C-alpha cells in the first residue's frame, strides 16, 4: 500500500480549491524513484468542467480520496508482479487538474477553478526531496494517458528543477504510456461547438488559453504563441527533449479511435479498413527514430499500472524486459532489445494483445 500526503504548500491545489497530494511507499535500501501522473481526458471550459464535477469528482477535488493505495503493475513491490523495479521507491501523483498536467493557473475572484498539474508537479518533487528523494541515482517520471502526455511536458521542467537546486547527480528519465496522440483526420467529421464534436487540436487550443497552460521551452520556443497546442502531441514535442524518454503506445490505441470517431461494434468495411490500417502505418512511422519504445498491434488503452502488463510481448520480449534493456543501454546489447515496434497491420495480430 501507498500512504497518503497531501501537500504542505496549500496553494498548490486542485480544480475546486482543496490540496492536491500524493501517494508514497518508500524503500530505504534504494536511490530509485518512481513518480507516476494519473490520466483521464481534461475539461476546457465552464460549461464541460462543471458536468465532470459531477461524476467524476475524484478527478477534480481531494476531499473524498482514501487514506492509502494499492500498487499495480510497476507501482507494485513484489518482483512477481513487477520485475522491473520492484525495490524502488513508489508514488502516485493523483490527477485533480483536469489539464493534461499544463496549467498554472490558481482558482480567484476571476477563474471558478484552479488549473495546476504543472505546478503540482513542482510541489511534489520538492516536498519528496526532504524525505529521501534527496540521495536518489535516477528519478522515473512515468504516467498513463494524459499523465504519459504529462511526461511529456514537464520531464525536462524536473531536470530543469534539480540542477538549480542543487542537485546535478540526480538523473532524470521519462516513460510516456497512452499518451502519444496523432493530429490526424476523423474518420467522420464533427464542427467543434460543443464538446462531443471538438477534435483534440482544437480542444486543446481552447484550454491552454482556459488553463494558462505550459509546454517545454525549446517545443515553445519553435511554434510561438498561439500555436503551443502543437507540443501536446508526441511526435513533435518529443525531438526538442534532451531527458531520455520511453515510449510506450498501441498502434490502435481506444483513445486515438474516440478522438477520431471511430466506433467498432460488429462487420467493418473497406472504407474503414483502410483508415484503420493507415492509422497504424501512421504510428509507427513517427516511431521510427524513437530508440526507446514499446508499440504492440492491440486496441487497448494504457497498461503500466495493471497488474497483467508481463503478459504482452513484442518480437518474443516483454514490457518489463525491454525497460529492463533500457536501463542497462544507459549506464547496443546482445538479445536485451530496447525499440520494439511491431509490423503486422490489423489489431490482435499480435496473439499476446490483452483480450
Ligand atoms: C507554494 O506554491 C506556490 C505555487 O507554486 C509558490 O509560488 C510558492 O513559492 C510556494 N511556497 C512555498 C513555501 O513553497
Ligand atoms: O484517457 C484518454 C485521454 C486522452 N487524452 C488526450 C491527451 C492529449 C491529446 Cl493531444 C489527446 C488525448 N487524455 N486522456
Amino acid at each position: 500500500d501507498l500512504r497518503l500526503h497531501l501537500l504542505l504548500n496549500t496553494s498548490v491545489t486542485c480544480n475546486d480549491g482543496s490540496p492536491a497530494g500524493y501517494y508514497l511507499k518508500e524503500s530505504r535500501g534504494s536511490r530509485r524513484w518512481l513518480l507516476f501522473l494519473e490520466g483521464g481526458w481534461y475539461c476546457f471550459n465552464r460549461e464541460n468542467c462543471d458536468s465532470r464535477y459531477d461524476t467524476m469528482r475524484r478527478l477534480m477535488s481531494s476531499r473524498d480520496w482514501p487514506r492509502t493505495r494499492t500498487g499495480t503493475g510497476i507501482l507494485s513491490s513484489q518482483p512477481e508482479e513487477n520485475p522491473y523495479w520492484w525495490n524502488a521507491n513508489m508514488v502516485f501523483i493523483p490527477y485533480c487538474s483536469s489539464d493534461v498536467w499544463s496549467g498554472a493557473s490558481s482558482k480567484s475572484e476571476k477563474n471558478e477553478y484552479a488549473f495546476m498539474g504543472a505546478l503540482i508537479i513542482q510541489e511534489v518533487v520538492r516536498e519528496l526531496l526532504g524525505r529521501g528523494l534527496s540521495g536518489a541515482k535516477v528519478l522515473l517520471l512515468a504516467g498513463s494517458s494524459a499523465g504519459g502526455t504529462g511526461v511529456l511536458l514537464n520531464v525536462d521542467r524536473v531536470a530543469e528543477q534539480l540542477e538549480k537546486l542543487g542537485y546535478p547527480a540526480i538523473q532524470v528519465r521519462g516513460l510516456a504510456d497512452s499518451g502519444w496522440f496523432l493530429d490526424n483526420k476523423q474518420y467522420r467529421h464533427t464542427d467543434c461547438v460543443d464538446t462531443i464534436t471538438c477534435a483534440p487540436t482544437e480542444a486543446i487550443r481552447r484550454g491552454i488559453r482556459y488553463w494558462n497552460g505550459v509546454v517545454p521551452e525549446r517545443c515553445r520556443r519553435q511554434f510561438q504563441e498561439g500555436e503551443e497546442w502543437n507540443c501536446f502531441f508526441g511526435y513533435k514535442v518529443y525531438p526538442t527533449l534532451r531527458s531520455p524518454v520511453f515510449v510506450v503506445q498501441w498502434l490502435f490505441d481506444e483513445a486515438q479511435l474516440t478522438v477520431d470517431n471511430v466506433h467498432l461494434t460488429g462487420p467493418v468495411q473497406e472504407g474503414l479498413r483502410l483508415y484503420i490500417q493507415n492509422l497504424g502505418r501512421e504510428l509507427r512511422h513517427t516511431l521510427k527514430d524513437v530508440p526507446a519504445s514499446f508499440a504492440p498491434a492491440c486496441l487497448s488503452h494504457e497498461i503500466i499500472i495493471r497488474s497483467h502488463w508481463t503478459d504482452v510481448q513484442v518480437k518474443g520480449t516483454s514490457l518489463p524486459r525491454a525497460l529492463h534493456c533500457w536501463d542497462r543501454s544507459l549506464h547496443p546489447l546482445k538479445g536485451c532489445p530496447v525499440h520494439l515496434v511491431d509490423s503486422c497491420p490489423w489489431p490482435h495480430c499480435n496473439p499476446s494483445c490483452p483480450t
